């Protein structure tokens, strides 16, 4: 058993090597720790896709508005510490190991899972920091996610589509019911998904939550160079085109206006203008245009394909791909194949990672490589200045490339 002085790596290894579902055990330990209400105001964000960027937008705006903000996020690209941000920054590794020692002693003989530990740890780090606002990204689903032991002041649903069907149900209706579990009596329930499953309205009714959905209570319009927003409180014009998916920026703005937090129009403009997340349609360079997007399911791949198609009339689209078997590979590739010209396949290490050959079988074309790095090198060697190189398929794939680019800065 590690201690507060142990290196973080020893903690994570200990946490990775570990019954009765339901939030009881995690709730009982959280009660002993007094972290059930991490800040005076909490936003909890659920959804199939766009949770991370909706959270980032909220954080950007609130920081410009002068609030002390904490953000819980998952998963992480490279380092575990990316998961807990305070004022947009990561916390010392020793802060994380101390919180782990605190949870370890507080749990007594109560057993916790990896995500339960990390969630309690984030709640603890936030409490210690004395913040005004805490933004929690749900780990998986809603009703049964560790983040649901906290009662959100504003609950958010970014989108609903298919992913984690093994846990959440086989359809949008069953998935929507689970995600909506984060709703609360008399609290705004912000739904940014344009085709809302009825089960979300059912759950809002069962709880007495205040449902405010895109297309009904609020809406937005776009232009080639800006956008406008509207809700029951009025409208906003000439907003900055976002650097995160357009639907998520509107969702965050809706949740923000519904919170009653005092935020000026200028703090809104500044926050929307600077909100961006590595690996979420990130334009890394030009000539050739390089893009990183961790789209790992059919709904996100369809969104990426729409973005790809909106790009200027180009040359060729080369793609560097690595995927995990626990995702709908065939479904994801079907969409991507509609815009990709040349495929460069690589394996992902471990148990759940697919081999280059497995991806290739789905593609029907392309070259296989020994690693993501070699695939990346090959794509960049072949790419012309008028082309676009896309690194996609998983967080692991985008991370492998960011790390190689970084290490080379040192050569
Ligand atoms: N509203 C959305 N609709 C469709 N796909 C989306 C949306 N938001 C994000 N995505 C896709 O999901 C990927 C990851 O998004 P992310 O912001 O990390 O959301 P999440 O935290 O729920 O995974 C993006 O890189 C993009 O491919
Ligand atoms: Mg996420
Ligand atoms: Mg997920």
């Amino acid at each position: 058993t590690p201690q507060a002085a142990s290196p973080l790596a020893s903690w994570l290894s200990y946490l990775e090597n570990l019954i009765d579902l339901g939030l009881e055990r995690v709730s009982l330990v959280a009660a002993r720790l007094g972290v059930l209400k991490p800040a005076p105001f909490v936003f909890t964000v659920a959804g199939t896709n766009g949770k991370g960027t909706t959270c980032r937008t909220l954080e950007s705006i609130l920081m410009a508005a002068g609030y002390k903000v904490g953000v819980y996020s998952s998963p992480h690209l490279v380092r575990y510490t990316e998961r807990v941000r305070v004022q947009g920054q990561e916390l010392p590794e020793s802060a994380h190991t101390a919180s782990f020692a605190e949870i370890e002693s507080a749990r007594g003989d109560i057993s916790l899972t990896y995500f339960e530990y990390g969630t309690l740890s984030a709640l603890w780090l936030f409490k210690q920091a004395q913040l005004d606002v805490v933004i929690l990204e749900v780990g998986l689903g809603g009703r049964l996610d560790a983040t649901n032991i906290v009662d959100a002041d504003v609950a958010v649903v970014t989108s609903i589509a298919l992913d984690h069907t093994d846990w959440l149900g086989p359809d949008r209706e069953s998935i929507g019911r689970e995600k909506a579990g984060i709703f609360r009596s008399e609290k705004p329930a912000i739904v940014g998904e344009p085709e809302m499953p009825s089960t979300i309205a059912d759950v809002a009714q069962e709880k007495g939550a205040l449902l405010q959905r895109r297309g009904v209570e609020w809406n937005y319009s776009v232009t080639d160079h800006d956008w406008a927003f509207s809700d029951a409180h009025g409208t906003l014009e000439n907003l900055p085109l976002p650097l995160v998916p357009q639907p998520n920026a509107a969702t965050a703005l809706a949740a923000l206006r519904a919170s009653g937090l005092e935020v000026s129009e200028n703090a809104i403009r500044d926050g929307i203008a600077s909100a961006i997340l590595p690996g979420r349609f990130q334009i890394v360079s030009e000539s050739p245009r390089v893009i990183f997007d961790v789209a790992h399911n059919p709904h996100a791949a369809e969104y990426l394909t729409g973005r790809m198609k909106a790009l200027p009339k180009n040359g060729r689209v080369l793609a560097v791909i690595g995927m995990l078997h626990d995702k709908d590979i065939a479904g994801t590739l079907a969409w991507l194949k509609s815009v990709v010209d040349d495929w460069y396949c690589a394996p992902l290490e471990g148990p759940r990672g697919a081999t280059a050959e497995q991806l290739l079988e789905h593609l029907g074309n392309g070259k296989s490589f020994d690693s993501v790095a070699q695939a990346w090198d090959a794509a960049m060697a072949d790419a012309k200045a008028e082309d676009t190189v896309l690194v996609c398929g998983s967080f692991h794939t985008v991370a492998h490339v960011m790390e190689v680019i970084d290490a080379r800065r040192s050569g």
